[PDB]
């Protein structure tokens, strides 16, 4: 039941200046180009390209004697590359990528930072551009010049760039991004909201895939801190943290337990009971659902945390996108849970809201709720049998919640799977 799923850190005279061999004119004209290319809205990137200065800017990048010119040229190029994909291609075509990688070793902090920002912008353009940046060996030198003393502006640029290196579908080669894990594991210990935001997004990308990927993320040691970040007051941090936690719990039971072991369930509960955006509650319910898809000890941990009552209430009353996830959460619990655990779900009032969703237009959700009801009916039937009783108490509850009439009406459902289950349910419990 476990369910997998850029930028932000006189022309003729300028052209002549850039093409001059006078240092002061070169610098003055490149700065002028940078500023032109920096403007708030609709920058004239296409005009600058046609003048032929891109190859010149690229040449300026190699001027190790003249870091100020390297810096302005880098900025100008990145402003060009931050435009359309066609603009980015022009910069790539002129060999800027390997040169930016080399500049990650510049003795000038400002030039290194520009290079980091340039590469993030290129990588951000598309998965192919991302892969090109990685194939040119960007990551290790990017990481190498990060240390205990690194200034905040560089930490911010670097983390954003790293996130761009991890982002996108198809996903980048995991072996290509692995080196980033230890750094991101340290970066999530920052208190800076921008670093935390981009570091969490990056971990959210890395943890999105198969269980081997998730295992790599866990082994980086990030679970405890990620659970802390579930409590971050900024939604910009909370959202990617929660997505990463949610991704991790899509793995196997042992992987899921690494999240549970750090009191994630009480954090997740607080997400349901605070006045938070619906998309946040949705994702929290999704995360819970992948925990209730676990073993009976994991379902028990959800119960112990006090989640079932609030979750039933969401299932009854929340916006539909939340209801859907809450449905999977409750239904998964009825599927992997013990007889006694299922009885507890019923005591918390889950029958009525499962019944009410049998008329919803999403057939996957109908099916989930019908399966949950069937699991509940089985438990009721077992109780009846063990005492040699005359009635299935849960069947009566389903009748009283108007679920029986809804199940009878599902005999008219187009979908064959729903039809067959409804008939089977009726035949077993209301013959």
């Amino acid at each position: 039941g476990r369910r997998r799923r850029k930028k932000r850190r006189s022309l003729p005279a300028m052209i002549g200046g850039v093409y001059s061999d006078d240092n002061n004119l070169q610098l003055e004209a490149t700065t002028q180009f940078r500023k032109l290319l920096s403007i708030e809205r609709s920058p004239p990137i296409e005009e600058v390209i046609q003048s032929g200065v891109v190859p010149r800017f690229v040449q300026f990048l190699t001027r190790e004697d003249f870091p100020q010119l390297q810096f302005e040229a880098a900025w100008a190029l990145t402003n060009i590359a931050s435009g359309t994909s066609e603009n980015t291609k022009v910069v790539i075509d002129h060999g800027a990528v390997p040169i930016f990688v080399k500049l990650l070793g510049s003795s000038s902090d400002d030039v290194r930072e520009q290079a980091v920002w340039a590469l993030g912008n290129v990588a951000g353009d598309s998965p192919k551009c991302r892969d090109l940046v990685l194939a040119n060996g960007a990551l290790l030198p990017l990481l190498a010049q990060l240390n205990e003393h690194t200034k905040l502006s560089m930490l911010r640029n670097a983390t954003w760039t790293l996130s761009n290196f991890c982002r996108g579908k198809p996903q980048p080669s995991f072996e290509q991004t692995r080196p980033a894990l230890p750094a991101l594991a340290r970066l999530i210990h920052s208190n800076d909201e921008e670093v935390l935001t981009d570091a969490c997004w990056a971990l959210s990308y890395l943890s999105d895939g198969t269980n081997d990927k998730i295992q790599a993320v866990i082994e980086a040691g990030v679970c405890p801190r990620l659970v802390e970040l579930l409590l971050h007051p900024s939604p910009s941090v909370l959202i990617p943290a929660l997505r990463t936690v949610g991704n991790i719990v899509t793995g196997d039971d042992a992987q899921t337990q690494c999240i549970i072991d750090h009191q994630a369930l009480p954090c997740l509960l607080s997400l349901l009971t605070q006045n938070l955006k619906k998309s946040i509650k949705k994702e929290a319910c999704w995360t819970i659902s992948n925990i209730t898809a676990g073993n009976k000890d994991q379902i028990q941990a959800v119960i112990n945390a006090g989640i079932i009552g609030p979750l039933v209430n969401l299932l009854q009353t929340a916006e539909f996108d939340i209801k859907k996830e809450a449905a999977w959460a409750i239904s998964n619990a009825t599927s992997g849970g013990s007889h006694d655990q299922i009885k507890y779900l019923v005591s918390e009032g889950c029958i009525k809201p499962l019944c009410d969703l049998l008329i919803c237009p999403d057939i996957r959700i109908v099916t989930v709720c019908l399966e949950g009801l069937e699991n509940i009916l089985k438990v009721g039937e077992t109780d009846k049998t063990l005492a040699a009783g005359d009635v299935n108490v849960f069947s009566q509850m389903i009748d009283e919640a108007e679920g029986l009439e809804k199940i009878e009406n599902l005999q008219s459902h187009d979908n064959n799977e729903i039809y067959e289950k409804a008939v089977k349910i009726l035949e077993a419990y209301w013959m």
